[PDB]
């Protein structure tokens, strides 16, 4: 039942969110 | 409220997961 969909997408929004945020903290660091 | 609880956990698990993944990936792969 679609209760896991909230988890997977939350992970997706969690993984994507961290990669980009760190990539914006490193983009200056060459 | 239970839906947002599942989504938030996905984010937290996603945030902690990605941080550890690349932190334990940068230092490893030299
Ligand atoms: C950077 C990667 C981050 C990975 C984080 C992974 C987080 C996983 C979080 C939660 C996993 C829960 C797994 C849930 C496992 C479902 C159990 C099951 O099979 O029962 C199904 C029933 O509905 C049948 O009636």
């Amino acid at each position: 039942e679609p209760e896991i969909t909230l988890i997977i997408f939350g992970v997706i929004a969690g993984v994507i969110g961290t990669i980009l945020l760190i990539s914006y903290g490193i983009r200056r660091l060459c």
